[PDB]
C-alpha cells in the first residue's frame, strides 16, 4: 500500500511488469528503486530483440563502437581508472571476523578483507542513495549453471549500466526463462551501480561512467547479497562471476557439502578412445584459458573445453567428483592471444563478442600485444586510449587487462557435455602458477592430504590481474586468495574432509609449472599445445601406469616417461631438477606463511604434511 505515489514504480517500468515478478523479486527491485531513484526500470527478458536495441542504444550514446570487420562484435573503452578488478576494495561482511578470515598471528590477513556490518552500513548509505538518478535500472535475472541443474543457482542483478547487461547476457543464462524457473525460490541479491547519478558532477572519461574514489565491492553471505559500487569493469560489475560464483558460492558450498573453485574444466581423449575430465586451478594470467582450449600437438589426442575459470563440484551418489562450469561464456585476457598460442580462442571471438580496451584497426578489427598477426598495408591502429598508436611508442595499444567477452557455445572445441546438468566426472586436479625457479615441470601428490597441502602452498609471481605490480612471488593457495568466501583454515578442513566421504573416488592431484626459467631468463618449457605431453603423463598416472619416480616433493615422471619426441633440445635436467637448497627455503616460507596467515585454524593434517615435507627434504 501507500498514502501517496512514492513507492509504486510501475509507471517507470519501460519493459516488463513488476506484477509478473515473484514476490521477493519485486520487493528487491522496488526497495532499491526507492533507494537508488532510477529514472526508468527495465526488466530484462534476455531476448535477441532486447540485446540488439541495447547495443544500438550504447552505440548511440558513444559507449561502444561496432567492429565492422567482424560479425556482431563491439568495442568498449573504459575510464583508465576503472580497468580491472580491485582487490583492496573487495570486502566480506560477517558479524564475526573469524568467519571470513583466520585471525593472523602477527600481521595483516592476505586471505580476505573483512568489514563489520556497522562499517558497511556507513559505507553503503554514503554511496547508494540516489546513485541511479536519471539512469535506467536494469533487472537481470540470471542462472549460474544450466537451468534446472542440481548445482545451478539463480541471481538477480540490479544495475544502471547497459554494458553490464550485455556482458551478463554472454557470461550467464539471462532472461525471462530464469524468472519462470526461479518461481518463489531463493535467489542471490546483486546490486550494482557505477555511482554517477545525473546530472554529472565529474566529466566522464571515454563515456565510461565510474566512481573510483567510492569504489567498493561488498559480499554479505548471511544475507545472500552482493553490493558493488563505483566500477563498471569485469569482476566488479559482472556480479555472477567472482562475487557470486566464487566468494558467495564457496561459502554456500561449505554449508552444503560441495566446492566452488577457481578452476578450468577440460575433457581429454587419448588415442585409445578413453576420455577423462581434469580440473586445473591457476592464478589469473597463468594459463587456464590456454590450457582449457589447448590445441594438442600430440597426434590422436583431443582436448575439449568445459570451462576456463570457475568449477562447481560435488560428489555424486556413486562417489565421483562431478563438476559443472556455472558460466555461459569466456571473459579472457586479450593480449597474448594469437593463432599460435590459442587458435581456438581466435575462432571463438570472431563474432557476437564484446571487447574492452583492446586496440581498433582502421578496417574495423581488433589488435593487442602478442596477437602475432601482421596488418595489411595502410591499416592504422587506435589504442585503447582512443588515440593514434604506432609500434614506436612505449604505450601499449591494448591495456594489459583488456578482455574479450565471448559466448562459450561458439568455442569450436566446447565439450559436448559443457551444459550437462549432471556435470562431468573429475579424475584429476591440477595446481600451478608462475614459478621462475626451483619448481619442476610436473609432480604428483603422495596422497589426498599432501595434495591439499600442495594447493595450500601454491605460490606464483606477480602478474597483471589485480593491482599487484613488480617481480614478486606471492602466495595464492588453490588460486583462491582473492576469492575465499570464508575462513581459509575452514576451507582447508573442508577439502580434507572429502577423504572421509564413503566410497569417494578422490581424483589425483598434480602440480605443474609451465614457467620455469634457466639462468638466462629463458623458458625451459615451450608450453601451450606442448603441454599435451604433460597431460598425457597425468592421463597414464590416473590409469595406474608405473611411470612415476618418488622424490621428496612427490612423484615425478620416470626417465623417458614423458613423450619428448619432436623436441629433444629441451634441457630435461634443469627442468626437473630438485634442489635441496631451494626447497629448504620454500618450506620455510610456506611454514611462516601458514603459521601467520592461518594460525589457530590450520588443520593438523596440513601441519603434518609441512612437517613431513621438511623431513624428506632434510634427508636429501
Ligand atoms: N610460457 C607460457 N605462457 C603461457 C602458457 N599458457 C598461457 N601463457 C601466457 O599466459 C598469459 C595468460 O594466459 P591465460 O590463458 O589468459 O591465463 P588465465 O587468466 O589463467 O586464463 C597469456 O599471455 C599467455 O601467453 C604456457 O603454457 N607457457
Ligand atoms: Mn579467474
Ligand atoms: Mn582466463
Ligand atoms: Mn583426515
Amino acid at each position: 500500500p501507500q498514502l501517496h505515489n512514492g513507492l509504486d514504480f510501475s509507471a517507470k517500468v519501460i519493459q516488463g511488469s513488476l506484477d509478473s515478478l515473484p514476490q521477493e523479486v519485486r520487493k528487491f527491485v522496488e526497495g532499491n528503486a526507492q533507494l537508488c531513484q532510477p529514472e526508468y526500470i527495465h526488466i530484462c527478458d534476455g531476448s535477441e530483440e532486447e540485446y540488439g536495441r541495447l547495443l544500438a542504444h550504447m552505440q548511440e550514446e558513444g559507449v561502444i563502437r561496432k567492429l565492422k570487420k567482424y560479425d556482431n562484435c563491439w568495442l568498449a573503452l573504459t575510464d583508465p581508472r576503472d580497468v580491472a578488478r580491485i582487490e583492496s576494495k573487495t570486502v566480506i561482511i560477517t558479524q564475526e571476523q573469524r568467519d571470513t578470515v583466520p585471525i593472523p598471528k602477527s600481521g595483516q590477513s592476505q586471505l580476505g578483507r573483512w568489514m563489520s556490518e556497522e562499517d558497511f552500513e556507513k559505507a553503503f548509505n554514503a554511496r547508494f542513495p540516489g546513485c541511479m538518478k536519471g539512469r535506467t535500472m536494469y533487472v537481470i535475472p540470471f542462472s549460474m549453471g544450466p537451468l534446472g541443474s542440481p548445482l545451478a543457482k539463480i541471481g538477480i542483478e540490479l544495475t544502471d549500466s547497459p554494458y553490464v547487461v550485455a556482458s551478463m547476457r554472454i557470461m550467464t543464462r539471462m532472461g525471462t526463462s530464469v524468472l519462470e524457473a526461479l518461481g518463489d525460490g531463493e535467489f542471490i541479491k546483486c546490486l550494482h551501480s557505477v555511482g554517477c547519478p545525473l546530472p554529472l558532477k565529474k566529466p566522464l572519461v571515454n563515456n565510461w561512467a565510474c566512481n573510483p574514489e567510492l569504489t567498493l565491492i561488498a559480499h554479505l553471505p548471511d544475507r545472500r547479497e552482493i553490493i558493488s559500487f563505483g566500477s563498471g569493469y569485469g569482476g566488479n560489475s559482472l556480479l555472477g562471476k567472482k562475487c557470486f560464483a566464487l566468494r558467495i558460492a564457496s561459502r554456500l558450498a561449505k554449508e552444503e557439502g560441495w566446492l566452488a573453485e577457481h578452476m578450468l574444466i577440460l575433457g581429454i581423449t587419448n588415442p585409445e578412445g578413453k576420455k577423462k575430465y581434469l580440473a586445473a586451478a591457476f592464478p589469473s594470467a597463468c594459463g587456464k584459458t590456454n590450457l582449457a582450449m589447448m590445441n594438442p600437438t600430440l597426434p590422436g589426442w583431443k582436448v575439449e573445453c568445459v570451462g576456463d575459470d570457475i568449477a562447481w563440484m560435488k560428489f555424486d551418489a556413486q562417489g565421483n567428483l562431478r563438476a559443472i562450469n556455472p558460466e555461459n561464456g569466456f571473459f579472457g585476457v586479450a593480449p597474448g592471444t594469437s593463432v599460435k598460442t590459442n587458435p581456438n580462442a581466435i575462432k571463438t571471438i570472431q563474432k557476437n563478442t564484446i571487447f574492452t580496451n583492446v586496440a581498433e584497426t582502421s578496417d574495423g578489427g581488433v589488435y593487442w600485444e602478442g596477437i602475432d598477426e601482421p596488418l595489411a598495408p595502410g591499416v592504422t591502429i587506435t589504442s585503447w586510449k582512443n588515440k593514434e598508436w604506432r609500434p614506436q611508442d612505449e604505450e601499449p595499444c591494448a591495456h594489459p587487462n583488456s578482455r574479450f567477452c565471448t559466448p562459450a557455445s561458439q568455442c569450436p572445441i566446447i565439450d559436448p557435455a559443457w551444459e550437462s546438468p549432471e556435470g562431468v566426472p573429475i579424475e584429476g586436479i591440477i595446481f600451478g602458477g608462475r614459478r621462475p625457479a626451483g619448481v619442476p615441470l610436473v609432480y604428483e601428490a603422495l596422497s589426498w592430504q599432501h595434495g591439499v597441502f600442495v594447493g595450500a602452498a601454491m605460490r606464483s609471481e606477480a602478474t597483471a590481474a589485480a593491482e599487484h605490480k613488480g617481480k614478486v612471488i606471492m602466495h595464492d593457495p588453490f588460486a583462491m586468495r582473492p576469492f575465499f568466501g570464508y575462513n581459509f583454515g575452514k576451507y582447508l578442513a573442508h577439502w580434507l574432509s572429502m577423504a572421509h566421504r564413503p566410497a569417494a573416488k578422490l581424483p589425483k592431484i598434480f602440480h605443474v609449472n609451465w614457467f620455469r626459467k634457466d639462468k638466462n631468463g629463458k623458458f625451459l618449457w615451450p608450453g601451450f599445445g606442448e603441454n599435451s605431453r604433460v597431460l598425457e603423463w597425468m592421463f597414464g598416472r590416473i590409469e595406474g601406469e608405473d611411470s612415476a619416480k618418488l622424490t621428496p616433493i612427490g612423484y615425478v615422471p620416470k626417465e623417458d616417461a614423458l613423450n619428448l619426441k619432436g623436441l629433444g633440445d629441451v634441457n630435461v635436467e634443469e627442468l626437473f631438477g630438485i634442489s635441496k637448497e631451494f626447497w629448504e627455503k620454500e618450506v620455510e616460507e610456506i611454514d611462516k606463511y601458514l603459521e601467520d596467515q592461518v594460525n589457530a585454524d590450520l588443520p593438523y593434517e596440513i601441519e603434518r604434511e609441512l612437517r613431513a615435507l621438511k623431513q624428506r627434504i632434510s634427508q636429501m
